[PDB]
DNA sequence: CAGTATG
DNA sequence: GGCCATACTG
């Protein structure tokens, strides 16, 4: 998947050019070029070899750039990127890539204290600015390393589907699933753990490695193999035989924590659970399929997302396995963005998208101004009017007229009451001073929670993955205040951010609280990231009950007043 | 070969 | 650290 390879090269030029001080319109132009190119689904292979006017249908794309997608896909390299690299060390680049730093600051620092690489930094670090801004940099350095090479799930997912077809449709591959971290729907992944049911695996493994998505081979076999892709990632393979495919799936999905409560049950029940089967003596009492095993250990098939050793095993033993949301059930997205703000879409495009998707509704929750220091209280009203007066010049689904409203530090909101009144949906989510002590930052959220027009609490922790640690608050008390005001909480399925995450999502929902689900979609493709959130719901043990997205337009609306 | 790391 | 099968070091 070399759409990364390109979007990579864009953002690079951006960062150097920005650093060097050239035109800021070209500059953002690249950043946005990469940001769609990274999150496309279909491949550039094609439209590259399909003329240019179809290539510019992609948002952010144009001529000046177009002639670079030439330079690249057509002719290989990128002349400007070279010329920039010539003037700007990779040393220094890694300095911008440091969260907190970034071009300007990076320049500042370089002309300030000749800082030109990471070690250069780390030293200086150990000795305008501010002593927070500086310790903010440290914090970044950390997450940088601390996160380190683990990727977010959706940043690869369609690529792990990409493979699975490829793997299934090899010769000598009867069945095959993606397992491990990805099948468990954990927010972050380290590697793709695959399984393959095969008698003859030395045509499996042998031709596994021979796939066009491989850079380097690291390990071969006849029952297994490791690979390090062109993109960076590691995908393993295991090859249990057909009679065992079920235990195969179990072992290769784990988790370690979960698979250990399991094997223990086999022990204390006179049995032996492996990656091959479950046994009494040499007789395999299960393996053929995965339920057929779980049933063999006296349990009701547990869902990957629950496989953590956090309750699932215990609850299985009473039939008390909870009822979970399913992608089927979701009747709408509850945060997307249009061209009234950072979104890239007209409303038609957004509509048509929700239709094919098969939603009953959709909120077009653009941003209040407390973000790009658009829309104005007035342009808010007009927007609402355009929407409402758009709504009835079209069928269903129904575009709710909504807004992601910033919280002010005091806890006041970023539009006024007077506006809020006219909205269908009211999101609220911080984008500002993320680091105040837990319980003063807790005031803030409660102080936000005081307004009664407030519907959802959007991407609550502000967590940007590998870029910003969650924010710090007494959630205990927050969701408390949100239960007792009829206020919902968001799972934001966008891959780079997943507020609410698994462990907070569970807590809340099982505090009595409702839940909003969304993709924060800024381009049409981003809608796909729904099940990402549903997946993450399921892991927080959540049923369709008390999920605003599982209501129907009307009902929801009804709820929206009460 | 056992002893240890590893998925 | 509670598991059970394997591949690598020695
Ligand atoms: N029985 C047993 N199985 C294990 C052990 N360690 C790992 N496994 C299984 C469970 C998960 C599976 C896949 O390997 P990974 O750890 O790479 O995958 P993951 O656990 O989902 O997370 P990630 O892919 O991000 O690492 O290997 C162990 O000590 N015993
Ligand atoms: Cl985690
Ligand atoms: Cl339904
Ligand atoms: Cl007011
Ligand atoms: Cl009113
Ligand atoms: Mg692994
Ligand atoms: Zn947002």
């Amino acid at each position: 998947m070399r759409n990364q390879e390109l979007a990579r090269i864009f953002e690079e030029i951006g960062l150097m050019s920005e650093f060097l001080g050239d035109n800021p319109f070209r500059v953002r132009a690249y950043h946005q070029a990469a940001r769609t190119l990274y999150d496309l689904d279909t491949p550039i292979e094609e439209i590259a070899e399909k003329g240019k006017e179809a290539l510019m249908e992609l948002p952010g794309v144009g001529p000046d750039l177009a002639e670079k997608i030439l330079e690249f896909l057509r002719t290989g390299k990128v002349r400007k990127h070279e010329e920039l690299s010539r003037k700007v060390p990779r040393g220094v680049l890694e300095v911008m890539e440091v969260p907190g730093v970034g071009p300007k600051t990076a320049r500042l620092l370089y002309e300030g204290l000749g800082i030109d690489s990471l070690e250069k930094l780390k030293a200086a670090l150990d000795r305008g600015f501010g002593p927070k801004r500086a310790e903010r940099i440290r914090e970044g350095l950390a997450l940088a390393q601390a996160a380190g090479k683990r990727r977010p799930l959706g940043a690869v997912l369609s690529l792990a589907r990409s493979l699975l077809e490829a793997i299934r449709a090899l010769p000598g591959v009867e069945r095959a699933e993606l397992c491990g971290s990805a099948r468990r729907y954990k927010d972050t992944v380290g590697d793709l753990d695959f399984l393959v049911a095969s008698r003859e695996g030395e045509r499996a493994v042998e031709g596994f490695v021979r796939l066009p998505q491989v850079k380097e081979v690291y390990a071969k076999g006849k029952e297994r193999a490791t690979v390090f892709l062109k993109n960076g990632l590691q995908v393993d393979l295991r090859v249990v035989p057909p009679e065992s495919y079920g235990a195969g799936l179990q072992y290769l999905t784990g988790s370690k924590a979960h698979s250990i409560r399991l094997r223990a049950l086999a022990q204390e029940k006179g049995l032996k659970l492996s990656e091959y089967g479950v046994f009494r003596g040499e007789k395999r009492i299960a393996g053929e399929t995965e339920e057929e095993v779980y049933a063999a250990l006296g349990l009701p098939w547990i869902p990957p997302p629950l496989r953590e050793d956090q309750g699932e095993v215990e609850a299985a033993l009473e039939g008390r396995l909870p009822k979970l949301l399913e992608l089927p059930q979701v009747k709408g997205d509850l945060q997307v963005h249009s061209t009234y703000s950072d979104g890239q879409n007209t409303l038609e495009e957004l509509w048509e998208a929700a239709k094919t998707m098969g939603y009953r509704y959709l909120a077009v929750t653009d941003h209040s101004p407390a973000v790009r220091v658009g829309p104005s209280p007035e342009e808010a009203l007009k927007r609402v009017g355009e929407i409402r007066r758009f709504n009835e010049t079209h069928g269903p689904p129904y575009l709710l007229a909504g807004a992601e409203v910033d919280i002010h530090p005091d806890g006041t909101l970023d539009y006024p009451d007077w506006v809020l009144r006219e909205l269908d949906l009211v999101l609220v989510s911080v984008h500002s001073r993320f680091n105040l002590p837990k319980a003063d930052q807790t005031k803030r959220l409660l102080k936000a929670l005081e307004n009664p027009f407030v519907h959802v609490l959007a991407h609550p922790t502000a967590r940007l993955l590998g870029r910003r640690a969650p924010i710090e608050a007494d959630w205990e008390a927050v969701f408390q205040k949100a239960k007792e005001k009829g206020v919902a909480v968001e799972i934001d399925g966008y891959y780079d951010r997943m507020d609410l995450p698994d462990d907070l999502a569970r807590m809340a929902y099982g505090m009595g609280l409702w839940i909003s689900l969304s993709t924060d979609a800024h381009q049409t493709d981003h809608l796909r990231f729904m099940e990402l959130a549903v997946g993450t719901a399921q892991r927080a043990w959540i049923g369709p009950e008390r999920v605003l997205n599982t209501l129907d337009y009307e009902d929801l609306l009804s709820w929206l007043k009460a």
